[PDB]
């Protein structure tokens, strides 16, 4: 056929719409994950029940997605209790929730009753939470849940202001989840593991090298 | 079948399940030959290998009351980290974790074959191409040199730390590789 | 076929058959292209080669008389022992030996097939992959890192140490290759 | 396929598109291996050569703005005389003209091909024979004499003299040959 | 209608592709024509035949056309003989292609007779031939047909560099037409006339102004 006679603009605008597509682009995405959280360490000198800040950076393989969006709300957050102790075992493993980083941690028993999303358990039940991890049936599983309805939009973050009046920290933290050994053994042990299956959602992407 | 190539199914103790009482990173393993004596003596005499299979099965020989488990993973880049602990663990390939007493049901693996309620770490071989047979590890070198040689490394690590060191098992691994190119097994370095 | 690939078949001559009046050790060759000049001409224009063939043909050109032989075999891993007698040369790879004034009758292998009477010592080329080509190699590196540009090493020995040192026969190299990624001869390295 | 016959696709950078600000005469290319560096490296290597594509794609870098076209057309006897003017290029064979500014869509004809608005030359390859592939032209010698190595010239005239002798494009030439009988890259001339 | 608001681009390509039709401008263009070759004429001093160059430049109309090519491919080229003369006439004419430049010319009846395409006639005979000129009938004519199987792609020239070697000459002369007397007349005449009967294939038109 003919030639055709290309017609030179001064320009040709180059524009782009929208968060470049990819794997994390979405204005929102949702996530469920099964996480370790951590050992439930057993102090043999003190009471005090051990926190934990219920935040995606403290969930290595979900904070990797999580950093590339600037906003995040949870949905499930549940904290699975798996012993890995004879049932010869005594003592107990105390679980609940703190919604306001100003309230003080539970050192007993009582308190830790009095607490909302609070489970007790011999340190030697729960094993059936395993399959909790992967499919399902919680009926036989020591579960710690979060409150998660009513709790807004958070910013992700990378980090905590912990010397900071506890309602700025409020701001970016959820919960945290307290965790606490009914007794002292005569030395420090790890009865058991703490998994945690987070379900949340994450909105408006960012440059993961941004995120803080 | 043949034209410098013999399959090769074997058997055999690969080590001791260590439990440290103040170390808490697991304890690696490289999957190669020259790690296994039996089988050594058998790939030694060839310049080429390549894993077909590879498993390595946690046997227990310990009371049902002691407390613990196993953590099992691979690592296929000697440039990664050895897992100080267990989320480290569950969050890597070929995790699997079991009470450091249970296992027993696997020595059915060990003769025939029949894993079910077999504590097992599966390394990924397939895609794992011919590697040179060994007698060593240049770990004093860059990682990607040693990848070269290392398709992957056993990652095993006690869940806690027993009031003292102990060993509540022993690994065996179940690998099945094809052999190349043959070498003098004196010359085979 | 196509899209950065096309094969390559050439000959060569590889070097002379040099029998040490006093070293019983082997000869080492190392089997890439740039130790052709022809074939390395060509090669350097291209950013990866994969041998598909390379056989090293033994053509002698001495009396009937000369007593000894030639011992050829191939070495595939550089951290491997070079070959220091017979019994070394003859448990390796390829290994192929015949007296030093045998083997006119393989010249038809130069030009056309029929190795029916040669003295070839064929390297395994079947599953040797994509190799990047080099100008050169690190000698002083960790044998490792030369394997990643070594399919392998030819080792040449003589049986026999003559009274002086002597060239019996040629080496002639009979290569089959494809090259894939195009590059400027000159910064090929 | 085979037998002394080696067939080859490459692309090279031929020259610089040059305007002469005094000069109306075209500029002419020998269309053989020697003029390309890369493609000069392969075919020295051989002793027959046989252009089977030959084509040489115009690639403009300059302002839209620019004034001129530029004009190509391929001599196919040496005796011809190259084109001093639009209307010589216009009447004589693979004749192309397109506004300097004009080409860029053609970069996909580099990679891969789908030469749509592309400002291409081809030369007439079909019909055309088995040449030896030298290392010079003889242009001190009879036209006849140089034919029998020179396929064809591609003339490149600018339609145009600029104020100032300026470069506005490149050409680059996608050829595609096949080679026959080997010789040392060095005694190749 | 509405005036159409024409945009201007900085400039608009001016392309042609191909040669500018016409005439000649196809790739290759194949033409069959009849061209007077020349005379015979008869020495009557020497028997050496007489050569004639079988080459385009040599056919002035055919030249024409061919000069607008820059290769050409002959496929037929016949030399049809035209007797001029009364059945009394004695003599013969001989004729032969030479295909190597290099080769000698033949001075007499046997070696004409051992060269390619040889053919001798009666002076007086082939009159029919002139039918052949334009419709058909070779059967009653006296053609010397050079072979052309087998003759590649020549370059079109203006010109034979003669001073060469023959073997530079044999890159563009396909053939020579050797034209011999059976005898030598008491003084020189032309007993007839030479006719081509030209087939070829013109290929890669070029200005003719450049051709040479
Ligand atoms: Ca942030
Ligand atoms: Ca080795
Ligand atoms: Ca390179
Ligand atoms: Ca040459
Ligand atoms: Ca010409």
């Amino acid at each position: 056929a003919e030639p055709q006679l290309q017609r030179a603009p001064v320009a040709q605008a180059s524009r782009i719409s929208g968060t470049v597509p990819g794997p994390l682009s979405s204005n929102t995405w949702p996530l469920h994950s099964v996480e370790f959280l951590a050992d439930f360490k057993r102090s043999s000198t003190s009471a005090d029940a051990t926190t934990y800040d219920c935040v995606p950076f403290n969930l290595p393989r979900v904070w990797s997605l999580a950093r590339c969006y600037s906003m995040w709300k949870p949905t499930r957050w549940d904290v699975v209790y798996l012993p890995e102790v004879s049932a010869t075992v005594a003592g107990s493993i105390e679980m609940c929730f703190l919604y306001d980083y100003a309230d003080t941690i539970p050192r007993y028993t009582g308190k830790m009753s009095r607490t909302a999303g609070f489970v007790t358990s011999s340190v030697w039940y729960g094993a059936e939470g395993c399959h909790l991890l992967s499919g399902g049936s919680a009926r036989n599983a020591v579960v710690a849940s979060m409150d998660c309805s009513r709790v807004g939009w958070k910013r992700v973050t990378s980090s905590i202001p912990s010397s900071v009046d506890p309602n700025v920290v409020n701001t970016i933290l959820p919960a945290r989840l307290a965790v606490r050994s009914s007794i002292k053994p005569t030395v420090s042990d790890t009865p058991g593991k703490l998994y945690v299956i987070a379900s949340m959602v994450l909105r408006d992407p960012v440059d993961p090298t941004l995120n803080t």
